[PDB]
């Protein structure tokens, strides 16, 4: 049975969108939070209608539709998808997943009937994928410098948030953050990680030893 | 079958930890209350995501590795741990703790399914104490 | 309506787009007809410097989205 | 003269292609040789503007027709 | 027995292109009327050189080339087309359809012999709506 | 009293760790409670120059004497 | 038998050093020449106290010592290198790879006598690495961008060897140059890059497909 | 056994690519000089390292990669390739080409040992053809 | 003379180093005591800002390479 999100809560996420932007770290955390239960396509679909603008919309509606076209192709690309089945008569087409099926355009009741909780996880991660993209693109990592009174948490924040944030492959981020605090991180800081006895091979590493070892001031 | 934690409640945690921050005693407590029924590693790893920002997050999961880490040793010295079984094909590799066997990597349904209650109180702890951990150490 | 939306020479382009996908959506027309009618209105209005930067893209775009990506990358900054 | 033909500044394109298509293959070359030449005539000639439409191809255009087709379609309308 | 076209339709069709231009109704309905019987590759060929100018004619063969590959597509998707036969011996080469294929290059009169009713009737569809897309192309 | 001891602005950190370490070991703490509270006695009182030379330290000293070592060598000779 | 280096090589090498420094890539073209024969121990130590001034010699003293030390440890983790043998028997010593062994110290004949071809390349390549060490350590890639009169063909070959010439992984060079590339480059280029039909994934595309459709000016 | 190019006509190549540049018909000769005896995939990888700037090296490599899958499209379109042998144990894989193979990688004695003749001449005119390329589109 | 060399007030430090090393291995001293006459002569001479930066080094320095190393990395930049 399928029951509606509040509108309430919609109301709230759509005047924080308002307010704080599309990329604040705070309205991607009220997004995962009702993109916690697997919604379904109307209810998704819905959802941007309400809180986005237009040409976020029409933005998020591409960004969308290429992320389930990939997840269709590792689904080609596997039988075992949580969302094909065994056989070839369970397979997954995007009709289906964009709710535009035999029984679903329109209708949200039959939607939940049809749809599969593998497909309900998957359309959600792939919403949830196209809402950062767009979020990215409507409004740079190697500029990013610590300045003289700046505290280190909010430098390493900051370049994280540049860093996950911007058009890099995802295997690339944790080295490139590294070699970051290394460079960047005025010279107190790089000669407190230049001279490390032990090896940080990690971006949480480096934050805790110098977060040990800072010069309190 | 697996529920998820409200999006209200961890709104509202997420709020706590941001106005009064990781180490006080109200934030721990509300940790402590979310932290109540046994977590799968996909509840833990997505609430710590939303609540945290990234470099707290990033010190988070390697002090859960770490805790993980000890937690495996007492297991692989003493066979009667409530995540281990009596043979030796119960035992509980990391991959099985941190959600990356089989089975399991980005599904929480069948993580449920052939994760062990001794496991998930295991792995609820070893967070707990990391979060501990790193809220101790960012401040 | 829509067919009078113009891109008005200070407006910027996201603006504009939210007014024309707003006005085109919120209309009469068919639901089959709002992409086409969207994207040729992307590319007769929007005063002639944008209309320029959508004629002389090498790839085809052939969606609203990768119109408002392509012109937000490629845009004059002023 | 094939090699004296350029595309004059209020020319329009269609008219430069099928001036120097006609004056390419009503001459002297071998049949196997018009192709690639009006391919680097239509390159090097056909004013710095089309020059440029024409070198920033994401596709590689191996054939006078679909040359002729991406201009028309990427062309700056004026 | 091949017959060709009378140059002087030919000619008064030329002269309708070039003065109505490629999109006139009038233009192609007279196009319509010369493509009533179903004409060899060397029939449309010669056809398009004469009426057509240099620059359109190149983009015409393109297009042609494309509409024919659907064509083709569409025939290996049903072994029952009107080109095709029963047997796998009988499938339709492209090089068949452009008057390529062997006993066929620049003969009419071979062209007209080893030819299907059906292959003629799809290579005449294929060019007219090769036609109407560079048509509504150049201007 | 231990809990009242700092270190002077002229004095050298060598008679500082002496009166120190002779206040805590003829104290009434417990004999299991004196080496933590020298360390941690060491890292806020010894005013902030040596404070920050053991803040910063790249290994993790976990004994008085360790600590007095370090700072030895590190000291700023003035 | 050995045959020593030509002092006139050796001279003029040494002469190259001295104008254009250590870490030029004219420098480091010319050691990769001189580099070319495995060497004995005696020759690269030779080379490298002529070339070298006294300072710069004691920290390729060092690093080629560490470099060996982690050849000599991939050597007991693999009883397949090329240095060692099959029986425990011919385990190769850090004193035989350093020319310390006994029949070896101050003999070059000796030494090329008992010497492995494969101890010879491995030595080889310990000592280029130390020097490229030593190089970048005497005297950012992050900085770098493309002049406004600069062409492009330099400001890759710039930036391509700053990115390997640093302190970032093996597998964290490529997609730094790529995104390099796109950010840096003055906007023209990073319009060309940007408006590419294809999606490149590699430098040698990236700079093939600029060299291609480059505004010739 | 192998044997290392001369580090004096190294130098003297790579100062007549760096006065004449990449296209000179002299710099082609030289390259040609020096592409005399088949080089084994360590020698020619070095040499290019050495006489090429950074940027034009990455397109080196590149365009030998490409032109070396088309060797190997040949060969496994003709069991008769001279780097081939009779049998399928002999086919040659693009590991074995670029010196990736087991009991090679690094090491140009065990290079020498294991490779073909035939293997040879075809990494050579490889690598010949790349480099025209590559000048090709330098300048 | 090795025993009479300074770093000047102006000297970069590592032609200090060159001038020190050269003057001690061109010397009468026997090979197994140039390591330690280097060292101890690194840490007595080149003027107090370095001898204060070798003084403070967590690390354990046992060698004028890590030594050369140490203070080139941490060295206060004009």
């Amino acid at each position: 049975a399928w029951t509606p999100l509040e509108p309430k809560l919609i109301t709230r996420l759509a005047d924080t969108v308002r307010t704080k932007g599309l990329r604040s770290p705070i309205t991607m955390a009220e997004v995962e939070a009702l993109m916690s239960s697997p919604l379904l396509p109307h209810d998704v679909t819905n959802l941007m209608r309400v809180i986005l603008g237009p040409a976020p919309y029409a933005l998020w509606m591409d960004a969308w539709g290429v992320q389930l076209q990939t997840v269709i192709a590792a689904a080609t690309r596997d039988p075992r998808h949580p969302a094909n089945g065994q056989g070839r008569g369970e397979r997954t087409n995007l009709n289906r997943l964009k709710g535009l099926a035999d029984g679903m355009v329109g209708n949200p009741q039959g939607q939940a009937a049809l749809l599969r909780p593998g497909e309900l996880v998957a359309i959600t991660a792939s919403a949830l994928q196209a809402f950062r993209e767009v979020a990215r693109l409507a409004e740079p990592w190697a500029d990013i410098m610590q300045g003289p009174s700046e505290s280190f948490v909010d430098f390493a924040n900051r370049l994280i948030k540049a860093v996950e944030g911007s058009d890099l492959p995802p295997s690339a981020r944790a080295p490139v953050i590294i070699d970051c605090f290394r460079q960047k991180s005025q010279p107190d800081i790089q000669q407190l990680i230049r001279t490390a006895p032990s090896t940080l091979t990690t971006p949480g590493e480096i934050i805790k030893y110098v977060l040990d070892r800072q010069k309190t001031a």
